[PDB]
């Protein structure tokens, strides 16, 4: 069902939400810079790779959210960098790293619709 | 820090949210009936046990959700459960009985203010 943009760094998804193959939405990948928001085409939701560098993940969801109108951003985080999230991340739903395919399947069906 | 309601059919907290005993909110019970609606009080956000009972569950949370409603409105589900989670319950936030103290804090945070 799902298209998913995910922006990081690694190349692949599977270090970034290794549940995520479980589930058969599509992943595309593009760098974590807010240019990379053009690739997002008919994408459903925009995923930011925050597990190391939260300062920037926590920049991207900013410059990424809100204005129209819009589409949902997710910011994948560890587990220590759960205390950085807050509403001025202008997040629209947060997911751990380790989070099971089933709460990744419930958290995009909810954000989405 | 916040004041919680857990509307519940077990004697005590612990075993719908194991963690949340780790953190400084206070937690009131309830039963697992739509009385217990007229007990929301002050609480700053209603927890609602789903493990076992989606359907009153949901019908639970729908209640919560209605017409003069502010307090938002989180489910406590089993993994396999989550499937059956959608717009329809009226929920703010969905947690799994196995959520770890960082991710119950961070979400609790996010959906009050």
């Amino acid at each position: 069902m799902l298209e998913l943009l995910l922006l990081t760094s690694e190349l692949y998804p599977d270090p970034v939400l290794p549940a995520l193959s479980l589930l058969p939405h599509t992943v595309r990948t593009a760098p974590a810079e807010a240019s990379s928001l053009l690739e997002a085409g008919n994408a459903d939701a925009v995923l930011v790779d925050a597990r190391n560098d939260l300062s920037s993940g926590r920049g991207l969801c900013r410059l990424l959210s809100s204005t129209g109108r819009s589409i949902p951003v997710l910011a994948v985080v560890s587990e220590g960098g759960l205390v950085a999230v807050s509403a001025d991340w202008g997040l629209d739903e947060i997911l751990l790293l380790s989070t099971g395919p089933a709460e990744i399947d419930a958290r995009l069906r909810l954000v989405v619709g």
